[PDB]
């Protein structure tokens, strides 16, 4: 079996409620146009922008107060509200940035970005969080160790 | 603790012996300019190029016959020669492709590529393999599941 070990400042840009598109509904297992929470954060290191984090949560899970979010990570907050985080599904990829995300991060439109999409589930196998993220490749990379564990 | 589960055709382009640069020596724990094996593979899916794989092995580990390499994966071959693979260190990133890798893969110079670097160690904690890879982001992504395991 394969065990894993993974090898900044946060500013909230969006804290809203929104109807689920098909992609979001699919990820979270809710109905299209049902309401979900949309959060957007910029993460900076040494005052420079590192990553752009968009997250979607299903209704009635957590109190999403902007501010709490600038203090601690989203997972810590969720556990704090007594959500159990049991697994996550992840895909890591790369894209040319469109004008929007290129601006938010301080980069030219078309410049390569590191992307990742994640869905997080609880004890009962329900999606609890869906994230769609971009990272400045000159500023960030996914670092981990894989271990064969008896 | 965090367990992990991961969610083509191969053509050998280079099978050679080469002096270690500082980067390669560092990864593998050998001396600069000491000799290492350099392998290069193109992986294709449906006859289209998916990834460009450069690997370096320290001397006297495996018989690296081109051909065997078009049949099976590099890890299987190494285990086959009785190497124990115990862990690996990985970093995943993104780059604009330079003319070289852009050509090899069928892409314009500057087009975003998915990159990954990996070092693999055996039972005794020695590097056994160092890989430096590129992936066409429209053709590939890193897919996995993370599990909290009692």
């Amino acid at each position: 079996g394969l065990l894993v070990r993974r090898r900044p400042a946060t500013k909230v840009l969006v804290n809203t409620v929104v109807p689920a598109t098909a992609e979001i509904a699919a990820a979270l297992g809710v109905a299209e146009d049902s309401e979900v929470h949309r959060i957007e954060r910029l993460r900076l290191t040494h005052g420079e922008p590192m990553a752009y984090l968009c997250n979607y949560l299903p209704p009635g899970l957590v109190d999403l107060d902007t501010g709490q979010l600038e203090a601690t990570g989203l997972y810590r907050l969720m556990r704090a509200a007594g959500i159990t985080l049991h697994s996550a599904r992840q895909s890591i990829g790369a894209r040319a940035a469109t004008s929007g995300e290129a601006e938010r991060l301080g980069e030219d439109a078309g410049a390569p970005l590191l992307t990742m999409e994640r869905t997080t589930f609880d004890d009962t196998g329900r999606a609890v969080e869906f994230g769609t993220h971009t990272y400045r490749p000159s500023r960030y990379s996914f670092e981990f160790q894989l271990l064969v564990r008896p």
